[PDB]
């Protein structure tokens, strides 16, 4: 079928070669209420990632009674916990900002939230994790039906005109843009949306809604520690939180 | 605030205590084109899960030229590969079935597909992984924008009236319903949908579409092998596919 010459299109995004593995660990020894999303080019840093999530579990706090009976990541408490973490590390940035909108599509809200998180991460880091970051924020406001009973989402007060819920997600990043450190970015969402739960469960990005959202997050940089030498038992203990 | 007596509602689904961890492994030594979704109560069986996915990567085959340039899991080749896997194991079930619909919502198609996969797994196994199974099938037909460039989804022929694409997902199951074995269920989707790619990218469960879908899958039961004793280096090699 005669070999044609190369028509090199320089804007054609190539298919990813990244391997994605999702772990659902039933009945963990200790409960973890953070959705853990880990970016890693060297799997020897996975344990470190899981241990950072174990640490920031202690930074979750109850919401006010008016909101409901829910847990959310606290930036203030996050700072406290950061100091106690070993090996020692630094809080590069932190945010506690409200985001609102009126009668806009859910896609707009996802963007507004993305803007805040992209500010936290920075251009370089943002770009290296844009796919999972976009997906993670998307899954905060949509695809909630399948998530409704998960350990990282908490349903608060539910009126006829409003639904309150929290959503806890953590990003661990180790790649070319990080170098000799692994970044950790826990995010605690406190969301008020102008719809009944039943509608919220099946909200899409096309749907329109008014939002009042509080975003609490920080970026924690911890020097890399390989775990190749250690047995898998330690990783198992890390996942269970018994390490 | 006076302690009221217990109003025990026996149909109130409790919140999950399950810990969910997602691993994105950039630049793996060997490429893996299966979305790996692992259900595990004992993390000592993770390596086994990842090694089963490594094995069934060899069961992916190109689609016909008329469909496009895509890879999909082949049930026939899956059976061949199953025999070569060590430790030895058994193919409990296998399917190669077409599923179609006309002018129905995407939710209906998700159900039709679920029915087939639930048949493969069986009542007990199905129920133990219903959340991730429902989500996985949902993400096959929706939420494709964030997935569009991922390693497990391949875009074929794209006309003005039709989009062709494949979607490769693998479930590893180790829990109370499995006992002393781990089940492995690779699934190769070959999907023709009556819409342009741009529309397909932002398809929701509310959208209506005609579908022609081929589903190829099998259930592989391999006796459990704990990896607690082995170092994490082996797991790292398993993820890279160099083990
Ligand atoms: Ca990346
Ligand atoms: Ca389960």
């Amino acid at each position: 079928c005669p070999l044609e010459d190369i028509k090199v299109n320089p804007w054609k995004t190539p298919q990813s070669t990244a391997r994605v593995i999702t772990l659902r660990v039933e009945d963990p020894n200790e409960i973890n209420n953070l959705l853990s999303i880990n970016e890693i080019d060297n799997p020897n840093y996975i344990l470190q990632a899981i241990m950072l999530a174990n640490a920031f579990q202690n930074a979750l706090v109850p919401t006010s009674t008016d909101f409901g009976d829910a847990l959310r990541f606290s930036m203030p408490k996050g700072l406290e916990i950061a100091n106690t973490i070993t090996p020692m590390g630094a809080v590069v940035s932190y945010v506690d900002q409200n985001v609102t909108q009126t009668n806009n599509q859910v896609s707009v809200m996802i963007n507004k939230v993305l803007e805040v998180l992209k500010t936290v991460l920075g251009v370089a880091l943002s770009g290296s994790v844009i796919d999972q970051l976009t997906a993670a924020v998307t899954n905060t406001f949509t695809n909630l039906n399948t998530q409704k009973n998960e350990a990282w989402i908490f349903w608060g007060k539910e009126t006829a005109n409003q639904t309150n819920y929290t959503y806890n997600v953590l990003f661990a990043i180790q790649n070319a843009q990080t170098g000799g450190v692994m970044y950790c970015v826990p995010v605690g969402f406190e969301i008020k949306v102008s719809a009944v739960k039943e509608q919220v469960l099946f909200f899409t990005i096309q749907d329109s809604a008014s939002y009042n959202v509080n975003i609490q997050s920080l970026k924690f940089a911890q020097p890399l520690v390989s775990s190749s030498q250690y047995p898998i038992a330690d990783l198992t203990s890390a996942i269970n939180g018994t390490l």
